């Protein structure tokens, strides 16, 4: 029975970050966190959220520099928080992101779309890490697919398609049988078709898959979108 | 456990109409046709679900007056479809309606905003016929649950939130664990906020409540929502 | 200058589609009807408009039979509205409703996407048609300009793209400006981007070009658009 | 005319960053950078986007806390943005950020909801700054008309609107007859109506008035929405 919010909650006001944490407590919603730089921020998210007892899934690193790799990391490792790694700016930051985190016994993701999926499966499996696979074109899935069967799909943890396109519908439908690994898929929860967004909602539910909703959007919007203004 | 959708099938080439029905039944979606007055079209239409084997669940007289409500009603009972009737004009034609509908053995839903709710919920219980509420504004649920825990909860069988806002989605979550009769949720397939439309959808199906989406716009827009060119 | 709107004023309770004119009169939106088929209805709403002053711009035979084109050109000819067809289900179809609309003396624009373009365009040149062009693919642009190229910059009056995507918006920009006889470009108002359509929009007002806003959802839905409970 | 996007380029990977404010420059689209903490990536963005001839017009400090001022400010200056204050900490951090903005002779907006707007619009001008308005409710325009005419229609520059709800639609023609101060009015690109989106954009315009799109997701998303892959 999970659904995952992706919010960015490094921006604005932190009242407002909180509002988000704790609605989604009441609300039954796991969190996962977008980073934008700000460690200091994160630590207080991290106490504050102990304190109400949001479940914070996990946290996002992308594009993140080396600098600021070992903190956010020991942060996660603190709080017990899954690591994912996406759009890491070279092969030697990456290698030692997850290098770090599986030192702190990291829960890790590597985020990557198909072009490159090889890189990010090597990775995985020299670590010991799980894959999400980005998807905005249906020829995409069906490669993604083909190269996941070969390469094992218990390492496939989840999917994120972003721009969900009316064709890409039955075609997510017939990779997610293949796939028992896939434990999440991701929707936009701001541009997504809302008639595609129930249909595979209902999909996935039945398929005992959990959908995460992306919203990595100022707290403000969401603080809007959850009616937390109290 | 179903999915409805709601679809205006007049208008514009059959082809794209049977493309929807063709691509529905493939989906498992069941299809409810909102009806805009062309009879020789309604009874091609359930000649051609026939013909596939797409379920057509209902047809919706909206604002329908009392000359084209018998042809209708008749093709209704022909092919076992559900009558809803939204809108009617005046306290005598629903009559009518209903009365008519009944004489045909058939499932009559009747829709009802707030302030004329008592009404139907009168006629309702008149002759048999289930409610569907209308919800726009959050003290409409609370007023809602009032009404019809006062008229007995088994004859409110749908709630319908076209416009679906923040700040009624727990009160919402709420409404329904008070009235055990809803059995379907309709939200706009067209302009609901994504976010909000997963996380009630999820709700929904995990109380075992069915899911219905608006799409009242021409079959060539649903041919394409569906990817339904083939 | 001109801001159309393209409503289906069939199916509705016909307050809501008087009330929907009323609004358009009072906000400055001229009025395209798209049809489905109620000829009678079509009638009412000539005699309204006309009692409001509203300007039905003009109506749209979307997938019509034969018998059908002769009475609705008639009535478009006694309310001084230009005609478009659409989806004409043959090439002589296409003719008679033509032919016939042009005895009238009606100001005629003919649908078309690429695949029968040239017929199209064709067509136009033998009568005095206007042509609409429709895009929903980013190649199509090119071709379109081509093709047009071909008959004459003055034939092609307007373009619609249905799907607004985000590679379309340059090349329709270099586009338009291959194609001076443009007056009108038509924007889903349902489903499309809201940032690429202020962006359009903002390019066509600049170039004088008018747009025009497809809203062909239920005549109540788009009562709650404009805000038109008056 | 102008168009302004209010992008949030501080996360994910810089030459998104980068490709949205080149895909910006080349479709005459002005930037407002709304800012979530990094100053180094900022510096970087003012850098690229003089490269590539890209016009950072703004910059957006939301709940920033004072030691965040001096540093950001200094960029703005040294880059000719003007500076947006929204959200502030406290009544002290505003105070001082309105008065170093100043100190450098930089164009200072102060965003204001209903709730605040009293006060804002002192601060505003007891520094000679410009205001704009966030309405949400149909019933705060007829209050915000109120309050700005009786301190003056030349402090009011814009007006936001981001749950732009149908009702809004002619209330907000009517106040902007009377607001000529209003040189901008902002929209969210992501989630408005598209045919109320066309309608108050066509309004706008013919009243000469900017467009502002809010479209404050992260830089993979701005750059799919260009077409700058």
């Amino acid at each position: 029975n999970n659904m995952f919010l992706v919010v960015a909650l490094d921006g604005g006001r932190e009242a407002d970050a909180v509002a988000v944490m704790k609605a989604a407590k009441e609300r039954g919603i796991k969190i996962i966190l977008w980073l934008a730089g700000d460690v200091e921020r994160l630590k207080r998210l991290f106490e504050k959220a102990k304190e109400l007892g949001t479940d914070i899934a996990g946290i996002i690193l992308d594009g993140a520099p080396l600098e600021k790799l070992r903190p956010v990391i020991k942060l996660a490792a603190e709080f017990g928080a899954a690591l994912f790694l996406a759009n890491m700016p070279d092969a030697a930051t990456a290698e030692e992101a997850i290098k770090i985190a599986k030192e702190e016994g990291l829960e890790v993701y590597l985020l990557a779309d198909l072009d490159n999926l090889d890189t990010v499966l090597a990775l995985a499996k020299k670590y010991g890490a799980k894959v999400i696979a980005k998807v905005d074109k249906v020829e995409d899935l069906k490669k993604i697919v083909e190269k996941v069967k070969a390469h094992g799909t218990d390492i496939l943890a989840g999917i994120l398609i972003s721009p969900l396109k009316p064709e890409m519908v039955d075609t997510l439908k017939k990779a997610i049988d293949e796939l028992p690994g896939v434990k999440t898929v991701f929707l936009s929860g701001v541009s997504a078709n809302p008639a595609l967004a129930v249909e595979v909602t209902k999909f996935l539910l039945e398929k005992g898959i959990a959908v995460g909703v992306l919203e990595r959007v100022p707290p403000e919007e969401v603080v809007a979108l959850l009616d937390a203004g109290a």
